């Protein structure tokens, strides 16, 4: 079990799972090997009914597509279809929430509102939307038409990158036409580009996709400012996570995809209906969170974390998850077999999200209070029908301190330092206590032994004086291995990082450090680090890729991922990626992405599959940047 | 040869590409066999790094994919991609056709205006456009943004769906949520809904493809409007086809891709070089098509087409092919290295279409006739360098009477009913001299021995009194192959639609029937034929679903061919398909695409990949329809 996971609590449940004969992804994957080497390299194609086409890797035929089509053209249409199914889910999140703010402010929606009115208001400065003298409505009214039309093509590009990006990055983008003119024009371009008979030039087709790839920034950007919007800017907040947040007691609601539209209300409404929760015999109502949307109301609400991407179906396996209420992405389809098991109801709530076999629960936000009332109803049920059941809750959480926002984090140094509150951050940059910065981010991946990569290359960075801050699943892992509680700065961090986080900490009323990983939330939320450096660019007077800042999806999976990592290259970062996407067929394009993108963006690809040389390679990385500022090192 | 290709012309290329140790498609085929049967059977899946994945068709594991996902989920995922990406094809054809024409009556392009001032005028009112007192320059400005704005969500719906198709049709779409919020808009939809861990219901999937190949539909149809604006339409034209139309004393100019907003100007511009052209020595410049932009000039001005599809790079091997200038899909990225072989000088000219190893030339309408002429001095430059060289120019062509817009088929039969020019050929259906109509789609297939299917299908239901429409490589299948010459029918026509074609065709002043099959232009243009048999319908105040009407994409291979399938069968259509599509992999998929699909459309597959086989279901369909109008068949 310990080749699978290296959480716990997971091990515990895999051992479970295998005593009571359900299968999980752990097995699916035991069952698919040997993987198809083709689709493993890259080289298969079936984007039209002459194919399947493939290439041999190495040998003799076949050696190039029926239409003629090369191994670098293959590859990087893949990639760029890859990159557009990314963009197109942060797109499609950020496009509801749009939608949502619009139905709010018109009156639509009563259950919504404008939770965070300064926030509002300097979106629509940065978007150069009129305040003074305008109703709050009307503002966010105009917001929520600049980011609709931010989809398709208008007078001006997509305002959610060049209003987002440093001046100096804009221009440096534009030079080289990758400023996408609209989030699902971008998107439709890569599919008819990547299609049969078109586009055939490996080094257009990437800039296509480096430029699609600007497209999904955008649209996590958006998603990230409409979601503080309607709910808040997250703040620092405690809580826990892992299984054993789970009570036996309680009816336990897991909150499972990524738009918090729907988790938000089901945390508010779940409170209400805790007296009717009693009555059924529950001490109460129990939501936790599973993947993003549980980050966005751990974040917003310190709601306790259960768990993430590739061990989400062992929630289930302890028998006591009464209701997993679902919006999107990154859901195992298996949940709805498997709760034919466990007992749990799987309740969808999308249109365009349903699984054969769970329940579906149309929601909607002018009806969202009493659509939270009729599902929480059947998870209270569920609770009924398992009393005097037998669970196995692994008794295993962490502390886990989160919320830090951007704008929480430029609070929590402004009291270092009220009227310039990135300096502190940069002095320690320049005197080494601090060495540099590193992002983690992205999924888990059942190829990789769960946070391996994550827990193996964070603790190397964070013993070297790297601030490290995390989103999403990468989050996740570091958050169930302990790196978000405080108590922990002294084993994990080094002499300069701890200074720094308990200067910070001592300083915003805590007696107590900075976690060793500042948590700054959902997968649309790495917009929130890009916010940040950003500032730190302009603060600083240069380019991102300047910076000592660096990236890592360490373990990442899904086409969001791929998408992120491309825009983290395209915004100027070296970026690690910790499993191999399907590039190595062609070394033209591998070439492109880990080494010549340098030239035109000045971030580039770090393929490791090794985490600790992964981070030897990233620490190389953030010290040739302190050496080009003429830093030491 | 003969296994290849029926095409004599294209067989003997196929001998001097042998001999010159010139590889073909089919060679390339040879050397992909055996394909995947994962790919082949749609049991495949590469939608995130925890694969690839796959599924035996029978047997063992594996049986489902690593995240959970069932055969069903995974076949019906691909396929939505690939209606997405045929729908993206034609989307962005008509989005550079609505850039164009903005420009045009902005004064930014004077190389373009209203040519066909009528069409407009019909247009904007079909639209809800006011004409009554406005400027057609203000009227075409409002076209234009109308197109523009059915690519994103708005307050209306896509409106070049909802007022193109019978109201009792928009009805029926409605009812099942299957009308297009907006094009780019619903191939975002499909690309988030199909990635990992989102939508898992396969009939929810299929739904969500239908309503995006309505997407599709209206991309071909505001295609076919915008390029009749600015081009004009069609009218019925003669000219010849097949290789045979090279000449060896000529400049030799193949258009080629799909978009006419270039090679339109190619031709016009043509006509002023050929000065130019006499002084390097040639009898002129003689511009012929290959493809749908080939269709586009042959159906506009009787451009020569001298080949299609699979068969393209044939047109070079003659040695006589001096340019061949590219605009985007369908073109196999193998021209680019087959021209160092054989002399031509390959052109692309569009930015998000490039082959590594071709001339690009950059083109825009704001300098459209200077990018014509650099062009057309590279192809007079080409023709010096072979002067004196010997080329192979098959003695091989037809005559093609082409040029069969809605608008011509209505005014040729105004002139046997001047008020109600769709009642005489209703009342030949209900007689029985027209037994029905087909409509031939798509493209040719590698797989299929070329034009085998069209030629076998059409000659055994022309024999049976059905009215035949074709398009795109379709039409290019027939033309080749004399179906397209009025001296034709006395052999191909049963003597009910012979008397139809001759009173027509007589009544046009022509002393001779109508010619065999009826060319209604590029892939497009199969709008065209959804603006006849709607406009059939309701004169007969009838759904689709009810008409004796049928399609066939008897030899198809592009994503592009997919959407059009999938939206024929959307409106109503029983629709042939002569190569499987990656979807045996799954019974229920298969049962929703070829019998249940009937229960919310009307239309259905018709999987039949035997010609003489296909034409007895096609004529058991039609058969089927007539008796539920109670009509004698
Ligand atoms: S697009 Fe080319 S390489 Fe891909 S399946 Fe079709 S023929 Fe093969
Ligand atoms: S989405 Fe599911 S079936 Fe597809 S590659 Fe990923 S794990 Fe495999
Ligand atoms: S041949 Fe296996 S991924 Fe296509
Ligand atoms: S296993 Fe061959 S198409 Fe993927
Ligand atoms: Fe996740
Ligand atoms: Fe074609």
């Amino acid at each position: 079990q310990n080749l699978k996971s290296t959480d716990r609590a997971v091990q515990q449940m895999l051992d479970k799972a295998k005593r009571e004969g359900i299968q999980t992804v752990w097995d699916r994957y035991e069952a698919m090997k040997p993987q198809c080497g083709f689709g493993e390299t890259g080289l298969c194609c079936r984007h039209c009914l002459q194919g399947p086409c493939r290439i041999n890797p190495f040998g003799d035929e076949p050696k190039v597509g029926i239409c003629g089509a090369t191994a670098e053209v293959i590859v990087a249409r893949g990639l760029d279809r890859s990159i557009a199914a990314g963009a197109a889910g942060h797109s499609g999140h950020a496009k509801h929430l749009a939608h949502t703010l619009k139905k709010a402010v018109q009156g639509k929606a009563a259950s919504y509102m404008i939770k965070d009115r300064t926030k509002l208001h300097s979106i629509a400065k940065r978007l150069g939307i009129p305040t003074e003298g305008q109703k709050d409505e009307d503002i966010a009214l105009e917001v929520a038409k600049a980011a609709l039309a931010d989809f398709h093509e208008k007078d001006t590009p997509v305002l959610w990158v060049t209003t987002v990006l440093p001046p100096s990055r804009v221009k440096v983008l534009s030079a080289h036409g990758l400023i996408p003119a609209g989030i699902d024009h971008e998107i439709a371009e890569i599919m008819h580009r990547t299609s049969m008979g078109c586009d055939a030039d490996a080094q257009n087709l990437l800039l296509g996709g480096l430029r699609c790839s600007l497209a999904d920034l955008a649209g996590c950007y958006m998603g990230t400012d409409l979601a503080d919007i309607l709910f808040g800017t997250p703040a620092p907040v405690v809580t826990e996570s892992n299984l054993g947040v789970l009570k036996a007691d309680a009816v336990n609601v897991a909150v499972h995809g990524h738009n918090p539209v729907l988790s938000d209300i089901i945390v508010s409404v779940s409170k209400e209906m805790e007296n009717e929760a009693r009555a059924a015999g529950a001490t109460g109502i129990n939501v936790v969170g599973i993947c993003c949307t549980g980050n966005e109301v751990l974040m917003r609400h310190g709601i306790p974390a259960c768990t993430h991407s590739v061990s989400q179906e062992m929630a289930m396996i302890t028998g006591a998850l009464d209701a997993m209420i679902l919006d999107y992405q990154c859901i195992q389809p298996s949940v709805a077999t498997i709760a034919e098991c466990t007992g749990t109801t799987v309740i969808t709530t999308m249109e365009m999200s349903k699984i054969t076999g769970a329940t579906h629960v149309n929601f909607a936000e002018e009806a969202a209070v009493e659509n939270a009332k009729q599902i929480l109803r059947l998870a209270i049920d569920t609770f009924k029908r398992r009393k005097g059941k037998p669970v196995e809750i692994p008794n295993i959480k962490t502390k886990v301190v989160a919320g830090f926002s951007t704008e929480a984090i430029i609070n929590a140094l402004s009291k270092l330092n009220a009227n310039d509150p990135l300096k502190p951050l940069i002095d320690n940059v320049v005197n080494g206590n601090i060495r540099g910065v590193c992002l983690f981010a992205g999924c888990n991946n059942v190829k990789v032994p769960q946070d391996q990569n994550f827990t193996t290359i964070a603790r190397k960075l964070l013993k070297q004086n790297v601030l490290v801050v995390a989103t999403g699943c990468g989050a996740g892992a570091l958050m169930r291995h302990g790196f978000m509680d405080p108590a922990n700065v002294d084993e994990l961090c080094g002499d300069g990082l701890k200074a720094v986080l308990t200067a910070i900490g001592e300083a915003n009323g805590l007696g107590g450090p900075l976690p060793p990983v500042l948590h700054m939330g959902s997968c649309v939320d790495n917009s929130r680090a890009v916010a940040l450096v950003a500032a730190l660019a302009n603060r600083l007077g240069v380019d991102l890729d300047r910076l000592p800042v660096v990236a890592s999806a360490a373990e990442w999976m899904h086409e969001k991922a791929v998408a992120i990592g491309t825009w983290a290259v395209t915004i100027g970062l070296p970026t690690h990626i910790g499993v191999l996407p399907p590039i190595t067929g062609s070394l033209p394009v591998t070439q492109i992405l880990t080494s010549s993108v340098k030239d035109i963006t000045g971030g580039y690809f770090i393929h490791e599959l090794d985490p600790e040389t992964a981070a030897d390679k990233l620490l190389a990385a953030i010290n040739e940047r302190r050496a080009g500022l003429g830093l030491p090192w």
